[PDB]
DNA sequence: TCCAGATACACAAAAAAAAAAA
């Protein structure tokens, strides 16, 4: 059987090596004499080494003079081949991989070589016993594997990682940024526990039907819209563009949602809705997609596009993932939201930018004396859980209990945190605004 | 060319076997049906284990009659070689010999196999790289070998409990004990109970999420390297090092991490940290890898080689396990992590240094009235359970209850111990300082 | 197609009936004269069974001289023949087995006959209709099952039974044994109320916490293990093997529990504590099993394979029930604690020797003005108090009522016995020591 | 095979149709019997019958 | 189908991010017994040389 | 592999009772 080797890569890295002096560097720290498999490419090679070494300049005259003075020059086919090897360079720009390709297939070939040697023995055991034929198998492979080094994922000896953290925590100790480091929510208290919405990562916020989830969410958006340079991208798969828009209104002009609904309105609310719609048209840093059933690919397209045109996104929300779609798992829907949420990570890492992805909550909240959700009320969230860098729910009391004294108050729990810590805040909650408030109360 | 096989030894234990039947239980636990050769003795063995194990007497004649209840008579050469067997057999008092050295043969053709398989995997990758055969050829050898363990688990006669209680009442008397043989944990009711860290076990920290299990690992991880000479290596496959750096300070220099992570300080704070600082660069006894997704073959090969550098290890700390990848097990998620617990058991075996495993329980577990955790709600418990000699769990009351009386404390549950009582304890749990201190 | 026999089997029985006429009465019951297949086979176990029964020897010289009276010697392959039956025999230890092959052979030679009956009448009506050839194959398989004469399991006349009521009764008559006839508990007035922990019975012990279980169930082991012969097994789902030790030392030596644990002794207790230790190594019948949340089969297991290492047990203690995890059966704990005392009643059955287990008791026994337990105050306990045979609790008046003028004394209430009396029996306690002894005065 | 799924799948269609064709859609629901073993008869959200999305849907 | 194949190849290779050519590609189509198929070293060549630019490749 | 409907045993226990404390 032919051995696994390359001889156009072996070309490709002579004439790279020709062509191109500045990347010697590179090529030398990932290809040896021995790794090249034809005899006369092992000579070119390493004479071009010895003359780069050397420190003169590599040329193609130089190389043939070299090489007729150790009389090879016509053992490796003579300066016809060198000039056409040269020729037939695609680039030099891809040397490195051409080197990593030669040092697979020279890894490759010596496994292969040391199986047939552990073949061998056994046929002729020439007196070693079993235990003397497992321990020479180890040691080979072993032997065999030792010269791949991962780079640099090695153990660390704690004086570089220690070095590296003071380095580190001596240059934040100027300009604080008044502690918040991310998307800045609004909010002081979450503020001070999140450290604002930090990028790639991924945020749930769930709640149960009619708790103010989809309001928290459109606040959090506008406030980073109001604040942020970059444009906040949200997928609206669940309620039209109109009316998130009229909410938006009825936040920030303290204008009575209803009477936005029906058209009821006196001279200081168009007063106030004049104010926020110059506002709006002078920000310019909103964008709403209220198309259904979104697979995530489609999802990240949009976002790739938006991102591209205007050179980065400050936010994305989708309301929400579990109206995703995967058609190629119709048939099971926990795989589905695994996918979907995979997916979702994803791209909140390959943006570099905070994902706010909503979600429900199973129905045994309301069959317990204690209404507080906890992180096994989401639905179908082995996935949901297992890759989400924060969780927040949102629970109001006089929803559950009519009398309660937190009237007009929201607590929103932390459940998870990954670097940060978990615990309650509690926010003015105004529903006829669709809005959210810091308690300036006790 | 020949396979290595033995027909001679296959002959003379059948004839054993079939002359005495009260040697059954010596040679059952030493040769397998699969390590014959020939599949005419195969199938005898078949028939000779299916019919001892009914408990029948076993002759020539039933062994016959076994045969030719599914049609087999014929296939073995009918009952003239079951006859030439039981009668050219001189004697079985040497049958032990003929178990070890056929186990022995079959051993070294499985070996041959297994190269030979590695062999031919290299023509053909089919899109696999260097990195994935080279894992893959590790795993296949490295697995003949591993199979050797078994007979254990049985209930202890009563010279060996009244010599242990012996040992133990003598060790009383004697002072200069202080209470602990292994790894000190730092902790008062901790040393207590599992005597400290033992070495050659394996332990497996369990928690919910937001419990404290990093927290923990890296308490004790931190105490061993202070107490113990030989270094410490911590496998961190979740968590930048730098972070583990800041976590460390915090705790080792009592400064508010929050304080550390933002940058405002004090010049009381900067002194701590500076003395701590001080104090780890004088030790130099700990190592941490920050890589994704480690393949166990990685992790035995990256400890043997800091073990051959330095001479010995202390602890070590995997974070955690269920982020280990086995690329031959991709497709099945309870044999990969049967793989990964044999492997962390061999590991530790192999080394004589404790490994830590932190794990994640399933969600079933908040269901329940009591939020408490058992030995059954572990994420694939079955193989995790099994292997495991110490598991302990992490319970906060005050994560699920704000208004619980028992702030400031978390509890510690031994839910098994093979050498030790199960119980509780209780311990102060400091948050801004990512530290566990003794409960008064 | 060769009908189902082997002329090996009926050839190794004829040979095992002439070599050795001591195994007669054990394998007249299984074979027939019909039973066999070859004629001359079965004209010369017709001759063998002919002479047996006339009660003269038999050997080759009578073989040989039954057949010149029949003039069948060379209907029998002739002397040479007989001796090559006689000659290929290899030991006559199997021959029950060589029997019931012969039998299962003529069974299933006999059912296929029956088949094949069936089928040539079904082609042939001879008019007839198919209701009365469903009747004559239900009568015809069912003759197969009524010829039987040899059934494992399935119902049983009364004389059998009653046959065998009278031989154990006879037997423990010709015994006597003052009273005991099962396994000495240690206790007089025990023993006179219970006759001892009798086999393929699940006893129940059970208390309120601290109130001196594990006591008595360990002073019930030890005095067990001291009688007995056959070993005593121990499932201690709690308290590791050291603990048990240490405790079942300083019983039986007479040592204070909190200087061995302090480890301050003098040279008394030293002499005690070694003349215990030399006379429990000269008995070394006992075992201690500490795996926590042990499964049925493993518990099992590990009995039958304690059993087949010293032939036989004595007594099992499981303490206690309440550990015990079935992995099936996690959803509901009723049906757990059910299919746990349905497999310790499984098991004393099958091992044929007393099971104990112990058990809690419900909070609920506070509430009630009496303090007294009763069978109802047992834990998720539908099958553990519909399951067993006899239940014990354990009542101490000194721990409720400090003024109580019994103070020192446990008062054992037997609160269900299947085939005995019920009632109470009073008995001393020494926590000092953590003994159990009998009650005087 | 799968009630739940079918009465998603029948809420979605109703609330699908319903901004399709710009109509207001009245979908007459049944409560479950949960509601009976409380002190307290008057119905909740939760108490819909294999209602998911029947009260995660509607407006 | 050979088309398929190679943008299979050229599609794997794009994703991560590593640089495409003729010697990547050929490698990679190598490494599963699928050069034979799309027309070996020499259907790649000329594809590659026959396109003169991309100006309206979209 | 999760979500939803329904029968039955058990845990107390929860309050209420309520006895009785006042
Ligand atoms: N004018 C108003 N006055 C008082 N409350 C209002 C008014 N308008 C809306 N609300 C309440 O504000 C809340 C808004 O809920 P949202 O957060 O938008 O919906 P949701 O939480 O996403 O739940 P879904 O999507 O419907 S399952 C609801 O509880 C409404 O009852
Ligand atoms: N920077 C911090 N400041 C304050 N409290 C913190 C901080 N980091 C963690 N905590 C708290 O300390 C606890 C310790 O949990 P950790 O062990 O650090 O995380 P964890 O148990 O690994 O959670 P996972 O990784 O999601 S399973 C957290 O649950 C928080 O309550
Ligand atoms: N030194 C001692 N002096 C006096 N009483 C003691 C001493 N040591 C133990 N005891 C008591 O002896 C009794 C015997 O304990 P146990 O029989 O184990 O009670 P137990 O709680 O039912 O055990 P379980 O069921 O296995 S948890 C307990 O009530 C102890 O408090
Ligand atoms: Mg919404
Ligand atoms: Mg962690
Ligand atoms: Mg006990």
């Amino acid at each position: 059987k032919v051995p696994p080797h390359s001889l156009e890569a072996e070309q490709s890295v002579i004439g790279g090596l020709l062509l191109d002096n500045e990347r010697w560097d590179t090529v030398s720290e990932h290809v040896m004499t021995q790794d090249f498999y034809s005899r006369p490419h092992r000579l070119i090679f390493d004479g071009v080494k010895s003359i780069l070494e050397a420190g003169k300049p590599l040329d193609l005259i130089t190389l043939s003079e070299y090489l007729e003075q150790r009389e090879q020059l016509e053992d490796v086919g003579g300066f016809a081949y060198l000039a056409d090897l040269a020729k037939n360079t695609p680039s030099a720009a891809n040397i490195n991989a051409y080197a990593e390709i030669v040092a697979e297939r020279a890894l490759v070939r010596n496994l292969i070589g040391v199986a047939n040697e552990i073949a061998d023995a056994g046929y002729d055991p020439q007196g070693r016993n079993a235990e003397d034929l497992l321990d020479l198998a180890e040691s080979k492979v072993f032997a065999i594997a030792e010269a791949r080094t991962s780079e640099n994922e090695g153990p660390k000896n704690v004086d570089s990682i220690l070095e590296r953290t003071l380095e580190r925590i001596e240059l934040l100790y100027k300009t604080p940024q008044d502690g918040v480091t991310g998307v800045n929510t609004g909010f002081t208290d979450l503020n001070k526990k999140t450290a604002g919405l930090q990028g790639s990562d991924l945020i749930i916020v769930a709640a149960r039907p009619s708790m103010g989830k989809t309001t928290f969410a459109m606040n959090l958006c506008e406030n980073a819209a109001m604040e942020q340079d970059k444009p906040v991208l949200i997928f609206s798969l669940e309620m039209p563009a109109e009316q998130i828009m009229m909410r938006m209104l009825a936040s920030l002009s303290r204008v009575d949602q209803t009477k936005i609904r029906t058209g009821q309105l006196d001279d200081e609310d168009w007063a106030r809705i004049s104010s926020t719609m110059g506002i709006l048209m002078e920000k310019k840093n909103m964008y709403i997609d209220d198309s259904s059933g979104l697979t995530p690919t489609e999802v990240r397209s949009r976002a790739r596009r938006i991102a591209r045109e205007h050179g980065g996104l400050s936010l994305i929300m989708v309301d929400y993932l579990q109206l995703m779609r995967v058609p190629a798992l119709t048939d099971n829907r926990t795989l589905e939201i695994a996918e979907i949420s995979r997916s979702l990570k994803a791209l909140a890492k390959e943006l570099n930018v905070p994902v706010v992805a909503l979600s429900q909550l199973n129905r045994s909240l309301e069959q317990r004396a204690d209404k507080r959700p906890v992180n096994s009320d989401l639905r179908e969230s082995g996935s949901i859980e297992q890759d989400a860098d924060l969780i927040m729910f949102i629970y109001r009391d006089e929803v559950y209990h009519p009398d309660s004294p937190l009237k007009g108050t929201a607590e929103i729990i932390i459940g998870k945190q990954r670097n940060g810590p978990i615990g309650s805040v509690r926010l003015t909650f105004q529903g006829h605004y669709s809005r959210f408030d810091n308690y300036a109360g006790p």
